C-alpha cells in the first residue's frame, strides 16, 4: 500500500 510506506505517504497526501 502507498500509505503504508512513508515517502509514498508523503508524496501522495490526497491520495493518503
Amino acid at each position: 500500500g502507498c500509505c503504508s510506506d512513508p515517502r509514498c505517504n508523503y508524496d501522495h497526501p490526497e491520495i493518503c
